[PDB]
């Protein structure tokens, strides 16, 4: 049909709006500490701390297979990142200080995400 044309251009300008998006955010983990899922050969009982490991390599493939279909599910992913690494590292960690600093950079940028998301629909 043309609205199923039409609905599938739309989550391809949602696609590219969250690429960048991806890249704004990406570009606040400069030493690369959320680049890739943690090495469960490294870290082997990872996931008997951390139910729903994300980094920005995974998200970076749903989001090329358009399996984002809204911003919240985009910063739910986002969230993950930071919320595993601020419980499974101490405080006092440079694994914890990256998240808290990746958390308060991206917040400007998804602050005017959401306002560009509503704004071009």
């Amino acid at each position: 049909s043309m609205e199923q044309v039409a609905m599938e251009l739309r989550l391809t300008e949602l696609t590219r709006l969250l690429r960048s998006v991806l890249d704004q955010l990406q570009d606040k983990d400069p030493a690369r500490i959320f680049a890739q899922p943690v090495s469960l050969k490294e870290v082997p009982d990872y996931l008997d701390h951390i139910k729903h490991p994300m980094d920005f390599a995974t998200m970076r493939k749903r989001l090329e297979a358009q399996g984002y279909k809204n911003l919240h599910e985009f910063e739910e992913d986002f969230d993950l990142i930071i919320d595993n690494c601020m419980k499974y590292n101490a405080r006092d960690t440079v694994f914890y200080r990256a998240a808290v600093r990746l958390r308060d950079q991206g917040g400007v940028v998804l602050r005017q995400a959401r306002r560009e998301v509503d704004s071009i629909g």
